[PDB]
């Protein structure tokens, strides 16, 4: 590339000196000059006609002269920024000399160089101020000409996508302005520890403008940024991914024995999905996934296809770590010697084979761990819970393998015979073994139930639990004990109903939870019935919790990493990789 | 495989079932008992097979420190799952320990236990 | 009063918090523990003041007869009120007692407990639960003895604990009898644990900040300050 940019005013001999600044000559030269007639293009034309190989051009701003007015200044700034964007080389930053012109366009060009990158911002000066070509030729021969250099300037590497979004606009007027950077500059402080919620310390290396744009409120137009961000999912049920659509159809087709499957059953469609305008009961939500689940994944082929499709969706959503809950007893039948253990073994083997295959090809891969969900309902008998706990404890002892059981889950419970306050004797074994414990303590459960889950079971993560506001002691214990909280904005938004739900005034407490310091994480619950992956699940927070910031999203990701049931070495490696990827994407996503 | 092969030839064989051993160490890793119990339970889900897990064994030294009066909570699950419990209490068989094994543990078999004449 | 008068003149000050030691006597008045607990709870209702009690300490002899396997009923109330619990199980600390302190007592930070190397499951549980361990290098070096102590080849487990990922803090226990302040306690790691790096000292500071019994907003304010001060002192030391 090696493109030089200069601003020419009354003086015209600065351009040859800027050309001679490099010790091997330039390759392309473009000069932006004002519409004033003082500038003489004849000298530049005759100087650059001696070297046809280099490229020369001249741009004049129509309707501007001497830039003595606020409207004139803003129009000149906009036109100069557009010209700078147009002549950016595709890969290499361009050199820029701003000696020519009055302090106005000089300062504007320096600001543009800071904003859009500049391989070398340099000045040219001489003792006698030469005018003719012979004068500065003799000056450079003697060495009088000095090339002031203030150092390389990386600029902010992602601002050129504006060029892809802003047309050439060769013929335009004063209306066509792009104050998309001045808005953040005004919004610096126009709104305590928010600077210190800085996760992934390499964000400190980021440009100041990028650090600022991180602090601006999240907007619905950041779908690309959210999708490109590596994410962590901790609440993603396996049985609710291929509920309906093409994925369910191909899962059904890939069954080993499709004769026994029930393809006639279809789930009723709720109008307005996924942003339904009416509240949905938990029982109806569970029934909505009856197309998939226990009744379908009994055969090996359907289960393997469903797991492969779920992993494909996970790696397509840039999720770099996910914990999937599976219930082996739902997919186990003794007719074909398919026990719960063999079902869990098949799921684990498929996940580890997919992970190893993806990693061998040196592509982006999603490390996946499994939670054995121990739903304590059954037909009123607790042998199911003991069987699930024993299965998880034995599944830990596999040891070798990438994907492994990390913890258990408790769900499918209401109260009394199902309350968690009467199982700690069983849970002594699972705690001694080393498994983690996660609770589904939502469904408007009493705060005493949450207390029992936190203390009696020593649970490390609580599902949903949106009623923490009504119990200040519960919030104090949760924050002080560093107990993570997982919520699904789409699932809890449809099931319960939060603003902007019509005829609903309750607000999502995610912003308040983040302000209070709860280790809150964002998840997907069931991908299929909810019909929204992690990307839109995070994007909806711009409406569910207005006023949230991108820095809060990165804090969400950091909390998800911190509260995951992983070994310390793996957690450190994951944190390092996540920080590097986040820095890279943020450095190449402020372009738009 | 051995049992089926013997049955195919239509001769005398020996049907065999397996009891896991809940060995006691108290030299660290006290969760071993639980692990063993869990193992037994999940093996019951094999379902098929002429040979199958039929219960657990309470092997190990059975002095006062290692009595069966502390582990009813762990054994509630193994009793719920249908396994039979055998107590390997041999020497230093205090009558209180055997009573606890019989009643608290709901054991259906006692190993050795040659001191029953002392406690009518 | 001291903290307020130090803040008024706008200088460096040391924010402090209180811990009520619920030690064990066994020479009578066995209710003392309960009394201490009650006292702590009542004093939490002070509300105001930059200095307030944030937890209790389970000091005293740590034999089996007075282990943490009897006091769950008493400690349910202190857990409910909102006081953190620190276990002083460092002497004759059987792994069962430490496990009971972690789970039955819901201890948020252990005291000493230098024998975690032998028990892998206990160390794994401590690492996973993110519970801190406070070790004073000078006190443990004088009492237990570690290299380069003559006729003592035992290695201090601080470096291994840090490598494993435990949240380990360095303290003084008693400034008087030990005769060494916090700076000397950190300095002694040069020969107590060979190979420890300065970044590991910063890790120790971060762990001590994280495991401290403080409110979240105060914790983040402290973390921001600490970031500024550490940056300043590191820059000054490197430039000079
Ligand atoms: N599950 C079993 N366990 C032990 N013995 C069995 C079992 N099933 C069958 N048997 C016995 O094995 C024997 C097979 O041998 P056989 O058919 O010649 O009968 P037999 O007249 O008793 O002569 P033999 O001495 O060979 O047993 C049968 O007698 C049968 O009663
Ligand atoms: N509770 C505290 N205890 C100790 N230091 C504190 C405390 N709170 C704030 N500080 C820090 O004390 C310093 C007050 O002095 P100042 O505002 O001049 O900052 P400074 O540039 O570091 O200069 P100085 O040497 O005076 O600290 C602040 O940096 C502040 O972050
Ligand atoms: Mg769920
Ligand atoms: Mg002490």
């Amino acid at each position: 590339s090696r493109v030089l940019l200069c601003s020419a005013g009354h003086s015209s001999m600065v351009v040859p000196e800027a050309f001679h600044a490099v010790p091997e000559g330039f390759e392309e030269v473009h000069v932006f000059t004002t519409d004033s007639e003082k500038f003489n293009p004849v000298v530049l034309n005759d100087f650059f006609h001696s070297l046809p190989n280099v490229r020369f051009s001249i741009t004049k701003c129509h309707g501007l002269a001497d830039i003595l007015n606020e409207r004139d200044f803003e129009f000149y700034q906009e036109m100069l920024w557009q010209w700078y964007l147009t002549k950016m080389p595709d890969n290499e930053l361009p050199y820029v000399c701003l000696s020519g012109g009055i302090k106005s366009m000089s300062a504007s060009l320096q600001k543009a160089a800071t904003l859009f990158g500049a391989q070398s911002v340099f000045h040219v000066l001489a003792d006698n101020n030469p005018r003719n070509i012979e004068e500065m030729f003799d000056a450079l021969q003697k060495g009088q000409i000095h090339f002031i250099e203030m150092g390389y300037e990386p600029g902010w590497a992602a601002l050129r996508r504006l060029k892809k979004i802003l047309p050439i606009n060769e013929g335009c007027s004063r209306d066509n302005f792009k104050p998309l950077i001045s808005k953040s500059i005004e919004e610096i402080l126009s709104n305590t520890g928010k600077s210190n919620q800085l996760p992934f310390p390499s964000l400190a290396i980021l440009p100041p403008i990028a650090q600022q744009w991180l602090q601006l409120p999240l907007s619905a137009n950041d779908g690309a940024w959210i999708q490109n961000l590596p994410k962590v999912d901790l609440h993603c049920h396996l049985g609710g991914f291929a509920t309906s659509g093409s994925l369910l159809d191909q899962v059904r087709g890939a069954a080993s024995e499709p004769d026994l499957i029930d393809r006639t059953f279809s789930p009723q469609e709720i109008a307005g999905w996924p942003r339904s305008h009416k509240s949905i009961s938990l029982d109806k939500y569970m029934e909505l996934g009856n197309a998939n689940g226990s009744k379908l994944l009994k055969d090996k082929g359907c289960l393997i296809r469903q797991v492969e499709l779920l992993y494909q969706s996970l790696v397509n959503d840039n999720v770099a770590y996910a914990e999937i809950r599976c219930s082996p007893n739902n997919y186990a039948d003794k007719n074909k010697n398919r026990s719960a253990w063999v079902v869990l073994q098949d799921i684990n083997d498929t996940f580890t084979r997919l992970i190893t295959e993806a990693k061998q090809k040196n592509q982006f891969y999603c490390h996946v761990n499994l939670l054995v969900i121990a739903s304590r309902k059954f037909s009123g008998d607790l042998s199911d819970i003991s069987k699930h706990l024993a299965l998880a404890i034995t599944a830990m002892q596999q040891g070798e393998g990438v994907c492994r059981i990390v913890g258990v889950d408790l769900a499918g419970f209401e109260n009394k015979e199902t309350r968690a306050s009467y199982y700690e004797h069983d849970f002594k074994a699972v705690h001694r073994c080393g498994l983690a414990v996660t609770a589904h303590a939502g469904e408007n459960d009493d705060p005493e139930g949450i207390w029992q889950a936190v203390y009696s079971l020593h649970a490390r993560r609580l599902g949903h639990a949106l009623n923490l506001l009504e119990a200040p002691d519960l919030m104090r214990t949760v924050i002080e004990r560093k107990i993570g909280v997982e919520m699904c904005p789409y699932a809890n938004y449809q099931i319960k109903g939060f603003a902007p739900m019509p005829n609903f005034s309750a607000l999502y407490p995610l912003k308040k939870y983040l302000e209070a310091g709860i280790l809150v994480s964002v998840n997907t619950d069931n991908i299929g019935i909810s019909g929204a992956n992690l990307s839109e699940n995070l994007l909806i927070l711009a409406d569910l919790c207005p006023g949230i910031s991108r820095m809060d999203v990165l804090t969400i990701i950091r909390n998800s990493i911190e509260t995951a049931f992983i070994s310390h070495d793996f957690r450190m490696e994951l944190l390092k990789f996540f920080d590097r990827k986040i820095y890279d994407v943020c450095l190449i996503s402020i372009k738009n």
